[PDB]
């Protein structure tokens, strides 16, 4: 019966996993706003505002800063499909799960995929990526900045200089790290950045902010091929082969956001309203302050976890501010502590996949949930569940260290 | 300055163009609802409900009825990229702008594209497409049901049996027509149908509902190749070559929406909620009642437009219930009427593009805006502007014919 | 019963061009959907303070005691009059419409001696007339409506405050209909108490009445001080006058709740406070001076189109409210039928006149969020379309021409 | 400057105090809906639905069941002002802070107030109040059902036969108990009931649900006096003296909610949508189950508190389901635990006023917050705060008793 389909009623949740995390209530309210037509002066104005705001968030002057209407990895694929002609040599430094995602996307683009690897969860040295760039001579360097599966944050500062010397295009996947970690697009010589909403932005998934450098926009303009239905007598192709997607042809997407207002697709009015608010909030607070906030609560969680008598995963010198790997004590079922946290406390913490499944928990402190009270509620909840499942902890230690960190820093 | 970016505030608009149209107030409210985690039992229940609900909207029992996170033409591209291997022949009976869009998507899929043509705005006879099928022998017949650029509805009822005899896969692009005109997916023997929100569903763009037949999923299953980051020892490749997109690989999307919950992408939580309401609302009213309503208000607009002394573009026998083409009668300027309708009445009427640009307005009566008061307000505003632009009409004649129609309809 | 036939909230789309309530600003509606906090959360006492300062701007006053009354517009009226009137106290009410009559009844229930002076609908009072009446009856209070939606008339107030200062009468005004759409210089005109509404030019769901009280008014109310037993302490004492005969409408305790003591009088309406906060915030972003000028522009555009349409108007146009218009129903046109066909066929609500003006005059409002160019245009064309269909002759395109001409000239 | 007055952004709070408490999000979404005119066919229908819905909530068939526009105590004042003529004798059984509220309201109606007392927090016997009714012969019996300030629930069942016997009108204030406790309006011979929204209904304050027995309406009709502005020749005053309030004259409010639709005031459109939702949700769950839910979580919290080695306040046999009085231990600062609970955990627990200030905390489990996870979160948080403040508990015991209670009941 159609009668037993009632109104939307999701249960209340504190999402402290690797994502998606709770949306900021201002972003949610802005999505309920009524729509206007595709080319209404207000809609074109709001599109132009989104560009200016995300230029601030990405820390770039790039003319082409916009949205791909799809989840984070649609942005990735849009950038790769637009920058990779079949046969092109691509270099992917793999330090986790999302390095393999780049490999697959690149392979679906028919690229020549060359990889370098370090174990989970470690990071790459600038020398390591320089030796690889000298060996294979790639068109693109395809990096993930923050990889949620390993909690590791790849240093990106010294890599852009390396890419300019050997004429490589420098792309990063910043969906996990943007807003909660430093990302200087221009200062670090980045050519393409793709992000997401559901990490530190806040932020339901469905949009991918991207930015393309002047060098990157030239490579795509050589690929120019306008869709037949909106092709005029004054449109002409570029010197190189077309992009093998109509939806992900970023040249046409650029022409939609540009003065031409080329009718590539109907922009996601609501998701645009959402995206505008995220960047607006991030810049009202300030990027530096926003990043400083993620560091404060990330560290407080670490110090809480360490005092609970728990090992942590990875090289902490390079840990993301917003993700923590927590080793499962042993004699303790991980799926059971996850089930108890959720059903009895309303707190979701992440499981790890593959070579870590049943070994490591992933606790995020991102965007809206990067607060003291989210950290405090999670630590007290985790400890309570562990004691109930017979894991001894020093009474008050985990909580004391959390307070000690919050007291000392302010 | 950041302070010169304020709270989202779009102007009050009546969207009577070819789309996007105004959303249902219930749909926008459901979007403000709080999020849950990707793998919360509530999320997987809501996905299971969306599948069930869209089977009723599409009029199908297809186990594989689900959402593509992207604009309407993303759901198309997901299907074409998943069904067409490089080389495979394809037939597109072009009768408007969106016939051309299908041609391009298939081109980017690396297909040999065959076309037949009728002039805007006419429609194909079953005999015309059968003679084309006999001639070129396509793997796929790729059709649009409602092409909003001509206001024409392609009859599909007999074509399904045509495709069964000569063993061709039958796809329709029903974004503009779903919910507003008849579409019996199973009874008409369709293999693939894709849609959009912003037309009759109501409806912000950003999501594309799709349904796949048992024959279709079998064809896509032959292309099996699981992404490296989420690949396990269980995953073996299909006998045919891979799909050349990660995001559009419907083989993996089916595995995400099915019982295995294969982690392909983070499903757009808010967009899913909107998608859920649209279907839930349509089925609460009843699909038949919903279509009948779209007919009634469309017909009243037609009779109102004709009595104003304005001619109607296209073959009226096959007109979409939800769209009308009104001819600009020379002397009067089309862009000037549109500007006045928008700036002074807050009403968007559609312009035309390409060949019909400057000749035809496209007035739509879809979804939430398929009401009497919307029609009355459009007809009244239109006649006021035309008269103000010194275009003579018989006083009260346009409104008279609309009232008489609504009187007779009772 | 059952329970399935009661579905999700789904009101029909309406353009409200009647006397009230009118369409609320969408930003206000969104603000109301926001999550709540505890009664004395630092954020809540903060927002209450924001609502005080913000409403000092909209009223045009420096008054410290500018706050909210939790109830519809007439609850703030009752709140003020129950607090200011001891039984037997003398009261003067210049009645020039239906709402002057409301002030009389409210005053009557406060057990006051109610003196009234009358001009016809829709005429307005002269300063000399109120002065002659004040000289006569010797009132403690002068009670006016600034804008009476029943007759569309706007009482000049500027000359009235001085009169009250010479004869020691307390000067109150009901500005629920006028605030935001017409000038109201609270402190400049020497007002003691003002009460407003949300649902008119503020926009604005009904259920809250903003009030402001001058330094002299608080003195009069604090003389009646008496704290409710449950929240009363040994440090509390009664004033030198009789208690206000109401617990809820005792404005002394409400003042104490909104003040630094935070005396627990009631649980302040959180949602309604978010809405009321927005209304004032939005009004001051655009600017009150521009808010008033906008109402004037679109209000005048309505009357020019109505006149071109061949219709008569009600009352003195010299003093007409910026936000409403009285339109004489032609003969033998049915007013109820026109209203029925405006609502059911165009999704536009136009007002009927109650009492001695029913079936004689419509009340068409151009208020707050609907004080827009596109609202005026749609109402006029719908009326002309409804009228002509009921077989009433109009000059073709005349109504719209005069309206379009007005917007052209003003730009 | 108006630029430093930004958009509404309240901090996330788990309200576990005496009230107001966090609202159910479905009710919040209902308030964001757009408004219709006072006398719109849709407004009166929703009003008629509201009347029917609350009849189900109050457990009555009373035709005069409706809303007062104002907070809980405005509805109390409405019922008292309409029923009480000056000089009338009234009896108020006082057992807490709100007992005194009824005394003050009756006093300002110029009634003679008679009282009997029990210490905080005891309850009245049928005999105690029957002795008093014989003694003073009251017109009204004025009782609080659940007094949050003491956590005590007065039995009303036997009080209805006592009132009917000695010919007294029986009123009660049920703002705290309604929804979370049994209330049989008709079965308990109740003449008038008033409640609020922000306790168990859920529910921001601003509306007062009332119900009036056939007996009560006769008494209010005798006092008939219609406001001069909405008075016609077809009206005549009743035999009794007028109700000394315009806004609170329940004779006129009845006429506004009846067939005549007498224009007494403009009904709060936004709040009525909320109150319409609140009643709908409670009846969708089913009042019996709702009451049962409130008891489960109330019982859970207590056990955990008792297992924490904390004393409790009041006669536990008669405790409200949705409130707990927790005695503040020697040396632990009552107001300091509150600061740490709110600022560091984002959880509000109630302070006591009057003869319990500094001695007792009030912890509520009401409406939307009567869930398992709100109980768990608050318990672990309070324990963490107490522990940090050097107050020894038996590690794990407080969570154990709660977990054991939930496991046993499932």
């Amino acid at each position: 019966d159609i009668t037993q389909f009632s109104q939307l009623n999701p249960p209340s949740r504190l999402l402290m996993g690797p994502g998606p995390i709770n949306a900021d209530p201002r972003v949610l309210r802005a999505m309920s706003s009524q729509l206007i037509g595709q080319y209404d002066p207000a809609m074109t104005h709001y599109m132009n505002e989104v560009m200016a705001l995300y230029r601030g968030v990405f820390r770039t002057e790039n003319r082409w800063t916009m949205l791909v209407d799809g989840t984070s990895r649609a942005g990735i694929e849009a950038i790769l499909v637009s920058a990779i002609r079949p046969g092109d040599k691509v270099l992917v430094p793999v330090f986790g799960r999302f390095g393999h995602l780049l490999c697959e996307i690149a392979r679906r683009c028919r690229a020549e995929v060359h990889t370098i690897e370090v174990p989970w969860g470690e990071v790459f040295t600038p020398d390591q990526v320089e030796d690889a760039v000298k060996r294979i001579r790639p068109r693109l360097l395809l990096t993930v900045q923050g990889d949620t599966s390993t909690t590791m944050l790849q240093p990106l500062a010294e890599l852009g200089e390396i890419c300019r010397r050997y004429d490589a295009l420098f792309y990063t996947d910043a969906t996990a790290s943007l807003g909660g970690n430093p990302l200087e697009t221009d200062v670090w010589g980045l050519d393409a950045v793709s992000a997401g909403m559901q990490k530190c932005l806040g932020g339901p998934s469905g949009t991918s902010p991207i930015t393309l450098s002047a060098r990157m926009e030239e490579a795509i303009r050589r690929r120019k091929c306008v869709e037949e239905g909106i092709r005029t007598d004054a449109h002409r192709d570029g010197d190189e082969e077309m992009i093998y997607s109509n939806y992900f042809d970023l040249g046409m997407v650029m022409d939609y956001w540009g003065p031409e207002r080329l009718n590539h697709h109907t922009e996601a009015t609501t998701a645009l309203f959402g995206a505008r608010e995220c960047a607006r909030l991030i810049l009202q607070e300030g990027l530096d302050y926003g990043i400083a906030r993620h560091k404060l609560h990330g560290d407080a969680l670490v110090k809480g976890i360490q005092a609970m008598g728990l090992e942590t995963f990875g090289d902490l010198k390079h840990k993301m501010n917003n993700v923590l790997g927590v080793v499962i004590p042993q004699g303790i079922n991980g799926d059971q502590a996850r089930k108890l946290m959720l059903e009895d406390f309303g707190i979701e913490i992440g499981t790890s996949f593959g070579p870590l499944h049943g070994k490591v928990w992933r606790i995020g402190t991102m965007g809206y949930n990067a607060r003291k009270d989210c950290v405090m509620t999670t630590l007290s909840a985790l400890e309570a569940v562990l004691n109930y499942l017979k894991f001894p902890t020093t009474q008050g230690a985990a909580m004391q260290a959390a307070w000690d960190h919050y007291r000392s820093e302010r």
